[PDB]
């Protein structure tokens, strides 16, 4: 099962990540990504590792918009979580990886690009990802349109309700 979160900035999809990990229990293993307050983002993982990995205060070659990206940084959380989270998961069906956000800052790296695709076009696996709703980078559109997925848009009006529909998908 692929659940496939995309919306609007700020609407609350990393909000909704952490409701779905809290109820997944010792079953979600992943990561998700925190505002800094607005001047950077964090990378907290499911055993509550936390690094800031691209900041407003950050020199980068790799950019979006004022925000510098340290792409190991974000390596350095990042990669051994999934790593465990994708062995983990093929042998018990009852693991959730975890991935918030498939964007464009956390797209910069290479390891990651290639562990997402292995783990995403993997059937055997269950998967909450998240991706930004404009297809800025043909990951997000590939991830977008990635066949059996669940794909759903949050928005004001379904944030509230639709957590229980993700969780009935999912096993209880
Ligand atoms: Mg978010
Ligand atoms: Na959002
Ligand atoms: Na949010």
């Amino acid at each position: 099962m692929k659940i496939i979160i995309t919306g609007e900035p700020g609407v609350g999809k990393t909000t909704l990540v952490k409701k779905i990990v809290e109820r997944l229990g010792k079953r979600a293993i992943g990561f998700w990504t925190e505002e800094v307050r607005r001047t950077g983002f964090r990378i907290i993982t499911t055993e509550g590792k936390k690094k800031i990995f691209s900041s407003k205060f950050f020199t980068s070659k790799k950019l979006v918009g004022s925000y510098g990206v340290n792409v190991q940084y974000f390596e350095e959380l990042a990669i051994p979580i999934l790593e465990r989270a994708y062995r983990e998961a093929k042998k018990d069906r009852r693991k959730v990886i975890i991935i918030d956000e498939i964007g464009k800052m956390e797209l910069f790296s290479k390891k990651f690009r290639d562990l997402v695709r292995q783990i995403m076009h993997d059937p055997n696996v269950n998967v909450v990802a998240t991706i930004p709703i404009r297809d800025v980078h043909p990951l997000v559109k590939e991830i977008r349109r990635l066949p059996g997925a669940v794909l759903i848009e949050l928005t004001p009006e379904n944030r509230d309700v639709i957590l229980e529909d993700i969780l009935s998908l999912l096993e209880r």
